[PDB]
């Protein structure tokens, strides 16, 4: 538990949903924490929070990347995930659509405009850096790197200064100015990642995609402490959860249960992506995985697989009704 | 010849796009080619081909696949024989768009589907033509191997129905056969339909994309001429759309079976399973005789659905198996 939080999402139905007079088979009850599926009975489902088709951004934002962001401003390594079957709103959460943040941007935005506000509020002395890479069939793809040809992909090595962190030679780190140029950046990045799928076959649905934002902060006080810090956030949009049966998922699981149950070896050296992120994940780090669902029939049988997911990841008791 | 197999792919729809999904397929009519492209990560020449009777691609309109697939089974049905159309596919990629269309006036609105313009071309052919003529019709879904009546207007309960073994035919007990006046009759008995088929949905949950649902229409025909040869026609024509293609190992088994059935009638070799699944045993009397019989795998365009599209297509070409040809 702890450390560890595991939240459910469920979106609105879609026109095609309508279209096809789909069934809502989901209550999700955000105060008892608890998703339900109608299987006719019912399997219920526990978990440390629950978010109903009517939530919006900003709430998403606040309840759970506040606690974290806080933690990395602290000078820590968080990871938030987005887990669930394509279509369910995993970059929805994670980026968002088009001075306050518009309602309907998302984490990686407000996350980045936060960061900005705070410490520039404190007069904290900082900069931003901010590096996006896809992970295409055990294989890491620079999306920010504008040179690099797209058949080009980066190695990573071991870390000799650190035993849990990792090298990617190469990878390119863009220095962030203000809260706006985000929006650029996850443009460059884009025109990349569809680049690689017309000319490589790495399809937007089938790759993980890691966003990670890296702060140095000196923080200074007269009378009080100066204190040197670096922070890291890594805001990871998975690979579309119906690719289990791909094998990174079930892994990224496989360390998730481990951290959270407190088995004696975490595999994080068995996925590229764990082995990535083996950084954040594990000790008193807050680490948080939003499982997306869809309320529809029409969708039923990943919405339950991303359930078990979830339940699988973290275990938690139903409560007595 | 008897056995036709067809393809019709879809348009792209919004989940796909949202998704990012890229165009895999690619369909050639002239060639009744359908090629799917198979690249892994940077793998752009594996591409692979099949062969099927006719092949549609994601533009071709409600009425030119009714042209092509059904008048030619119609004329058959209509000198007294019974036949089969079956859709077959992945759900979302267009069984029941096929097969019903979307819903008032005499020439059919063009989103309509098969059945529609099938009680049309009927009418307005026995009309037109002098013929003495009945037409009734009956809407079943099967679910879980057992049957349901679509049409019954009492029963609004779970209520399935019985099937015994007539003295290649077969006997269901109860159900409804609506008999129809007019042509322009067909759409409310279709709403009648579909109305119960969600009401299935809601309290049994048997979601349509999990049943098979068969809709039954059986024509009664005099046909009389001076000097003419008087003559006596029973017509009847199984539209069928199928369970998406994607206890599930109920509907795995049924539709294999139904696949086992398609090829032993090609190969003709004796002993078509036509018992293996409820599903062949009620249709065992429009496959039976050497009749058009007639299979639509339905596709969907999206690299997002590639594994489902080679599936389907892996299907099709197991049920009639036609060589990809040269040049
Ligand atoms: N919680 C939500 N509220 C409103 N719209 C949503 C929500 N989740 C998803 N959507 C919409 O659903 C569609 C799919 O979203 P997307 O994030 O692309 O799914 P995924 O990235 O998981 O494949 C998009 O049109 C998105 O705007
Ligand atoms: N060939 C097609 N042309 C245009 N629209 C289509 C086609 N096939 C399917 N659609 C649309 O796609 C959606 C899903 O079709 P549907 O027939 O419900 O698929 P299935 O019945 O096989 O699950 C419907 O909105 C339908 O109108
Ligand atoms: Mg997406
Ligand atoms: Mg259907």
């Amino acid at each position: 538990g702890k450390n560890i939080q595991v939240v459910v999402r469920c979106r609105p139905f879609n026109l095609a949903e309508r279209k096809a007079s789909a069934h809502s088979i989901v209550e999700c009850d955000p105060v008892r924490k608890e998703v339900s599926v109608r299987t006719g009975s019912r399997k219920t489902y526990t978990f440390d929070m629950v978010f109903g088709a009517s939530t919006k951004q900003i709430d998403v934002y606040r309840s759970v990347v506040c606690p974290i962001l806080d933690e990395v401003i602290m000078g820590y390594n968080c990871t938030i995930f987005a887990y669930g079957q394509t279509g369910t709103g995993k970059t929805f959460t994670m980026e968002g659509e088009r001075w306050e943040e518009v309602p309907l941007a998302g984490i990686i935005p407000r996350t980045l405009h936060q960061i900005f506000e705070k410490l520039t509020d404190n007069g904290t002395e900082f900069s931003v850096k901010v590096s996006l890479l896809e992970i295409y069939n055990e294989e890491l793809f620079d999306l920010l790197n504008p040179s690099s040809d797209v058949s080009e992909r980066l190695q990573m090595f071991d870390d000799p200064r650190n035993k849990r962190g990792v090298i990617i030679k190469g990878l390119e780190e863009i220095t962030v100015h203000n809260k706006d140029e985000v929006y650029q950046i996850l443009e460059k990045g884009a025109a990349k990642r569809t680049t690689a799928a017309t000319l490589m076959n790495a399809y937007s649905s089938r790759s993980h995609s890691v966003f990670s934002v890296t702060i140095h902060m000196k923080e200074t006080t007269i009378d009080g402490e100066e204190l040197v810090k670096i922070g890291k956030l890594n805001l990871v949009d998975l690979a579309g959860s119906e690719n289990i049966g791909n094998q990174s998922l079930l892994t990224l699981g496989r360390v998730i249960t481990a951290l959270v149950e407190r088995t004696p070896h975490v595999p994080y050296r068995e996925s590229k992506l764990t082995r990535i992120l083996q950084d954040s994940l594990g000790g008193r780090t807050r680490t948080s995985i939003i499982a997306t669902i869809s309320p529809a029939s029409l969708n039923l049988e990943e919405t339950l697989s991303t359930l078990e997911y979830a339940h699988r990841a973290k275990n938690i008791l139903n409560k007595p009704e």
